[PDB]
């Protein structure tokens, strides 16, 4: 009975239904194992939460969410990864999934952190922003709290198709329980100023993550709030006077003057660090690596560019919504 992780023993038959085959991946929340399902006769990834109340409590709330999501005749539901069923054994929560592939930093990995093509990044970004999408939906309103690379599974390792996974942050509109939610790399500056949010957080994140699958680099890489903060501030510059004037968190980084606008304290200027010459617009993309390439025309960067600016708008009211980002131009044929 000892130690909060479960025993998963390689090869035992659990329930005479599921036999463990390996451990595929550890985290806080517990563990995942690849196993068989003799019953429905395929490989499952079942998500084995940690003894721990804490961990408990908070699947209980992905499983709800994942049996909302999952009862949604929309066919945008097929971007949010299936839960089969959930069982309590041996005094752990179990959720059921469906068998994906690696995930898109997995991805990243694959090509030596060069990013993928902008045709490659499209696709990520029209599946991701359509998923945005159903979980917007108002019966839904459900916000992941935690996108990134390793979030993002691939459904096979030869297609584009991607899912979404890890609801363990996961919360609904009204229903926000964590101050600190988000990967820091991957965190909204409304949740770095300790204000309340929205699904806008996700929208963040995705303008972060997309940019990173094209340079293969996290756009902004803190390690700490403040680093991560004065990077964002390197890239976007000062925020919204008027949101800093909402923020708890607004002195942990900038300070008020006399003339009643903020700026920081005790890195490049705020907003001279232009991510048009991040993505290399007109030097040939990242690196210089897509000079001369296809679909990699100053014109096709413009709009990319144009359109990871609307979701990394300071402004979560302003910032763009999933309808609108899949209307962009960025993804007209
Ligand atoms: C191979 C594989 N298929 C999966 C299907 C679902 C899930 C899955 C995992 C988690 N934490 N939460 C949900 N709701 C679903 N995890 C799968 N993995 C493991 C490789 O990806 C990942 C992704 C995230 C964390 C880890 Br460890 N590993």
């Amino acid at each position: 009975p000892r130690g909060s992780h479960m025993i998963v023993k390689n090869g035992e038959k659990w329930m005479d239904r599921y036999e463990i085959d390996s451990l595929i991946g550890k985290g806080s929340f517990g563990q995942v194992v690849k196993a068989y399902d003799r019953v429905e006769q395929e490989w499952v990834a079942i998500k084995i939460i940690k003894n721990k109340k804490a961990f408990l409590n908070q699947a209980q709330i992905e499983v709800r969410l994942l049996e909302l999501m999952n009862k949604h005749d929309t066919e945008m539901k097929y971007y949010i990864v299936h839960l089969k069923r959930h069982f309590m054994f041996r005094n752990h929560l179990c959720l059921v999934f469906e068998m994906l592939s690696y995930n898109l930093y997995d991805l990243l990995r694959n090509t030596n952190f060069r990013g993928v093509s902008l045709n490659l990044t499209r696709k990520f970004a029209q599946q991701m922003c359509t998923a945005l999408l159903f979980l917007a939906t108002p019966e839904l309103s459900i916000i992941h709290c935690d996108l990134k690379p390793e979030n993002i599974l691939l459904c096979n390792p030869k297609r584009s198709a991607i899912k979404i996974v890890d609801f363990g942050s996961s919360c609904q509109l009204g229903q926000r329980i964590y101050q600190y939610i988000q990967s820091r790399f991957y965190r909204s500056p409304e949740v770095l100023l300790g204000m309340p949010y929205d699904l806008a957080i996700d929208m963040w994140s995705l303008g972060c993550i997309l940019v990173e699958m094209h340079t293969g680099e996290p756009l902004f890489s803190g390690a700490n709030e403040v680093d991560q903060m004065n990077k964002i501030v390197e890239v976007l510059g000062i925020p919204p006077a008027h949101i800093l004037d909402q923020a708890p968190k607004a002195r942990k980084f900038f300070e008020k003057l006399p003339d009643g606008t903020w700026n920081l304290k005790k890195y490049k200027p705020p907003g001279t660090r232009k991510l048009h010459n991040i993505l290399g617009v007109e030097t040939g993309g990242p690196g210089g690596r897509r000079a001369g390439e296809s679909g990699h025309t100053v014109a096709d960067y413009l709009k990319f560019k144009d359109l990871i600016l609307r979701m990394l708008d300071y402004d979560p009211k302003t910032r763009i919504q999933p309808y609108y980002a899949l209307q962009h131009s960025f993804f007209k044929k």
